């Protein structure tokens, strides 16, 4: 097991857990706290030679079992025979519904925030359980048996959770297809899993717009010879084509069925679901006990969930984030979870914050792209909200840039929430690296430290060897299986082994580069700068960038730091001009430096300043500051990469050279 830091010393780059995460002002005392060493003390129990005791206790405390397990773990990466709690039997729907309904039937399971705010409402655990049971009985009437695949093409209405959990209740293997997918993408996933049954809607609604799901379904199913039954949810009631025999209305089928259904006794390692990635699509297969446990534990510790919290994950159930942090994680824990059907700016950019104040959301889990869009829309939509019910603000998707991080921290959090950067993928099942909000001091853009059960290291790809120490960079690997790791790729285990297990034998290969900084913090896809120290002057990329943007001809700018034998660190700037601008190029690099000095002072000049045609960006619009930083460090050849306009990196490489 790779040792973590003994301690993390204080510094002006660390954001210590704020009062709401200290059990102050009436907030729940955090599960893990109050400092780095408290996280390490508990985490050390979850990896290494004595961790079976911790995992056996956590599994028996977190989940209800029909049969106890005897063995904690077995198997490994080499052959893809990972086993957790193998002799145990349980049911995911029993753990997400039944046991809570028996304790408090009227507790809210789902906050359904409809596309039109006026149509939003609460769904009790009882109501959710009854709809799940009805749908499960409908599936059984179709002949769906334990182990059969069932495709789900559903938009973000609360019944999506019933659809998922009905498959789980009877031991079917649900395969959720994102409701924005085209007919060809839907077709390819429905064929590959060989399901005979599809659950979908007549239409979806999102951002005041209609998604024509049934129209798309009909197109795909023309090339899907095995699908015999389609269960159609009446989300909008508008006229849509229905195929006699094949297609049946959700409401009419469920009305024939009783509102209870027994739970199938599933082995820990029976498959729970297939989820296709977005070569050809691969069905990542997750089993039951270990996946369910990982999501329940991660939701509890990474977001410091307590029994009455109201968790708002603004993702989609078609992706692993929705599987894990809308449905399975929070319902396993018996709390309230949000199914959010709209966009961040429908009807207005105030939508997230009205939501948070209406339901008193205690945690929010969103994507940097939504944060960037709300920043673009301005402070008026957010600054006069209350938002104090929030304790933790989480980030998921691409690694976040400091500018979105600070906007999140300042405006959504009002500098009173812990910001939880999370790193994981469909194949890890649950969050792999993230701060525990009550214990870890944060750095903008950094995932910090591995979660319980995660033993990660950094490998030099040019040598294959583990890199020891802090301030190292390479590719991220995991030394041992964890309970929620994916067990195979559906009917293509060879692809599972070659992709994840072959490149670094003995390790799980995430596919991402990472850096471990001098404090031991993890930096997925590279370190990103926030405050840079040029000759004892603490300047932020934000300060420098907004000084540059004052030049009336400047369109976009991104600033990075790098070591410097004169000023300790130095500031390198990349600037793009607006097209209304014609002015020799060197007389511009001299004109912007003077402009930065006029605003910030003589020692705030960037050491170098590169005029480029555009900034390197991903398809989401995110500026690739981490790449710009590596290029300045001299690692343009050690970059990697699948994004927007690869000529720009070569352009940027040519200008810095």
């Amino acid at each position: 097991v790779h040792p973590l830091p003994d301690s993390v010393p204080e510094s002006e780059d660390l954001f210590a857990p704020p009062p709401r995460m200290q059990g102050k002002e009436g907030r729940p005392k955090p599960h893990i706290g109050p400092n780095y060493e408290s996280y390490v003390k508990e985490w050390a129990k979850t990896v290494g030679p004595n961790s079976d005791e911790w995992w056996a206790a956590k599994a028996r405390e977190t989940l209800d079992w029909y049969d106890d397990f005897k063995t904690v773990r077995a198997g490994g990466f080499e052959h893809g025979d990972v086993q957790w709690f193998p002799e145990g039997t349980l049911n995911a729907a029993y753990n997400c519904l039944d046991r809570h309904y028996y304790k408090n039937p009227k507790k809210t399971a789902i906050i359904y925030e409809a596309d039109e705010p006026s149509e939003s409402r609460e769904v009790s655990y009882e109501e959710l359980m009854q709809e799940t049971c009805r749908v499960a009985n409908v599936l059984k009437s179709y002949g769906v048996k334990k182990g059969d695949a069932v495709s789900i093409y559903l938009p973000m209405t609360w019944q999506a959770a019933a659809a998922f959990l009905a498959c789980a209740r009877i031991g079917a293997i649900h395969s959720a297809v994102f409701a924005g997918f085209s007919a060809e993408s839907l077709r390819d996933r429905v064929n590959d899993c060989e399901c005979k049954v599809l659950i979908t809607t007549d239409e979806g609604r999102r951002g005041g717009k209609t998604i024509a799901t049934k129209q798309i379904v009909d197109a795909a199913l023309q090339q899907c010879p095995l699908v015999e039954n389609v269960l159609v949810l009446r989300r909008t009631g508008n006229k849509v084509p229905m195929t006699e025999g094949r297609d049946k209305w959700w409401d009419e089928e469920c009305a024939k069925m009783p509102a209870y259904c027994p739970c199938e006794r599933m082995a820990s390692e029976d498959p729970l679901f297939i989820l296709y990635t977005s070569g050809k699509p691969k069905g990542v297969v997750h089993s039951t006990a270990g996946y369910l446990l990982g999501t329940a534990l991660t939701l509890k510790y990474v977001f410091d969930a307590h029994p009455d919290d109201r968790f708002a994950c603004m993702a989609d159930i078609g992706w692993i984030t929705g599987h894990s942090y809308i449905i399975y994680g929070p319902l396993a824990n018996g709390i309230t979870t949000a199914v959010f059907e709209s966009t961040p700016v429908y009807p207005t950019p105030s939508r997230y914050w009205d939501f948070v104040d209406k339901w008193k959301a205690t945690q929010l889990y969103t994507a940097p792209t939504a944060i960037r869009l709300l920043r673009r829309m301005g402070e008026d939509h957010v600054k006069n909200h209350d938002l104090s019910s929030l304790r933790v603000l989480g980030s998921v998707g691409e690694p976040i840039n400091p500018e979105a991080w600070h906007w999140y921290n300042d405006f959504a959090g009002k500098n009173q929430c812990a910001i939880v950067d999370t790193y994981w993928m469909t194949e890890t099942g649950s969050i792999s690296i993230a701060p525990l909000p009550g214990a870890i001091s944060t750095k903008p853009g950094s995932a910090t430290f591995p979660f319980f059960g995660m033993d990660v290291d950094i490998i030099d790809p040019q040598t294959g060897q583990v890199l020891e120490g802090n301030d190292v960079e390479g590719v991220l690997v995991a030394r041992r299986p964890w309970p929620s790791i994916a067990r195979t790729v559906y009917r293509d285990h060879k692809r599972y082994l070659e992709t994840y297990m072959k490149p670094y034998p003995g390790y799980f290969f995430f596919g991402d580069g990472a850096a471990r900084d001098y404090d031991g913090y993890m930096w997925i896809k590279g370190r990103v700068d926030d405050v840079i120290n040029v000759s004892g002057h603490r300047l932020s990329t934000a300060e420098v960038e907004s000084a540059l943007i004052l030049h009336k001809g400047v369109a976009e700018t991104a600033v990075v730091g790098c070591a410097d034998d004169l000023t300790g660190q130095a500031v390198y700037a990349f600037v793009t001009m607006k097209p209304e601008f014609d002015t020799k190029e060197a007389d511009l690099s001299k004109e912007l430096a003077i402009q930065v000095r006029k605003v910030i002072g003589p020692f705030a000049a960037p050491k170098k300043i590169y005029l480029v045609s555009d900034l390197p960006k991903t398809r989401s619009g995110k500026i690739m500051r981490r790449v710009l930083r590596k290029i300045v460090a001299g690692e343009g050849d050690q970059l990697g990469d699948s994004i927007a306009d690869p000529q720009i990196v070569e352009e940027v490489k040519q200008k810095v050279t």
